[PDB]
DNA sequence: CATTAGA
DNA sequence: TCTAATGA
């Protein structure tokens, strides 16, 4: 967690970088076990070798380990660090929309920069186009203050649509978080479970509405039951515009909302940990059930859920209220 | 790990 | 159809 720190540091920069610059799923593979090894090790590593002992440790990577250690620095990553191609295509795939592959082909026709990717809007799609349009409305975080008012009109127009739907914004919000990344608001239906066969309009009734009252600008994506996009807060009486923000909606069948509020609530540790014990509990949960376990090794038979607490009570814990599901 | 866009 | 990019 500190002491082996610069070391799993300088692995992650590593594999990181093989996986991205180059395409090498493999040595970005061992570059991670590695990492996700040396950083489970008790003790202060004093050296390749002692390192190399480990599994997934080899001769390539001790020597890495040697030098970061004999030299608070080493020179692959040093110049890494300097190529700007490389850089380059760290760099473009901030934009939303603009995955590794596409950043190392675009450096390939020579677009590096933000603006290079302005003269050739053409060549993006629109996803990336939008990207390109909102990158810096895109990259601030959502003050709280905001999600409030955000989660206010998303929750309006859903009840004015049908009452009978069921929102939920989750994430860290959810958690108490003083500000966010984007909302996620997981929503179901009553006549929508597991069976029934769909009514992709449930989630097109609703982007409607939201779109209808300008609250939604843009669309990413837009499925039978994920909804991608981009909303904004009326800018009130002048002076002040809201910046962009990124919205996901996503249907769910009723059957298994809970489950997957459950779940998008978080943390990703208060999860495992309640995941793990679910199983101690002769339990399993997974983002959309709860399925109680047996011992020929396994087993199914998903558990009725009716609130969070239900899985709560299943396997028999305390409810924790968002704000405490931390970890 | 599953969902959508695109080509 | 597959392959990419988001997500969480
Ligand atoms: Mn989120
Ligand atoms: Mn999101
Ligand atoms: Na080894
Ligand atoms: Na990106």
């Amino acid at each position: 967690e500190t002491l082996n720190g610069g070391i799993t540091d300088m692995l992650t920069e590593l594999a990181n970088f093989e996986k991205n610059v180059s395409q090498a799923i493999h040595k970005y593979n061992a570059y991670r076990k590695a990492a996700s090894v040396i950083a489970k090790y008790p003790h202060k590593i004093k050296s390749g070798a002692e390192a190399k002992k480990l599994p997934g440790v080899g001769t390539k990577i001790a020597e890495k380990i040697d030098e970061f250690l004999a030299t608070g620095k080493l020179r692959k990553l040093e110049k890494i660090r300097q190529d700007d191609t490389s850089s380059s295509i760290n760099f473009l795939t901030r934009v939303s929309g603009i995955g590794p592959s596409a950043a190392r082909k675009f450096v390939d026709e020579g677009i590096k920069t933000l603006e290079d990717l302005r003269k050739n809007e053409d060549k993006l799609n629109h996803h990336q186009r939008i990207g390109l349009k909102y990158f810096g409305d895109f990259e601030k975080r959502i003050p709280r203050e905001e999600m409030l008012q955000m989660q206010d009109i998303v929750l309006n127009e859903v009840k004015k649509v049908d009452s009978e739907y069921i929102a939920t914004v989750c994430g860290s919000f959810r958690r108490g978080a003083e500000s966010s990344g984007d909302m996620d608001v997981l929503l179901t239906h009553p006549s929508f479970t597991s069976e029934s066969t769909k009514q992709p309009k449930l989630l097109h009734q609703v982007v409607e509405q939201l779109q209808k009252v300008h609250f939604i600008t843009d669309t990413l994506s837009k499925g039978e039951t994920k909804f991608m996009g981009v909303c904004q807060l009326p800018s009130k009486n002048d002076e002040k515009e809201y910046p962009h923000r990124r919205i996901d909606i996503r249907l769910i069948p009723k059957d298994q909302y809970y489950c997957g509020v459950l779940y998008f609530t978080g943390s990703d540790i208060f999860n495992k940990n309640m995941r793990a014990h679910a199983l101690e509990k002769g339990f399993t949960i997974n983002e959309y059930t709860i399925r109680p376990l047996g011992v020929t090794g396994v087993a199914g038979e998903p558990l009725p859920v009716d609130s969070e607490k239900d899985i709560f009570d299943y396997i028999q814990w305390k409810y924790r209220e968002p704000k405490d599901r931390s970890e």
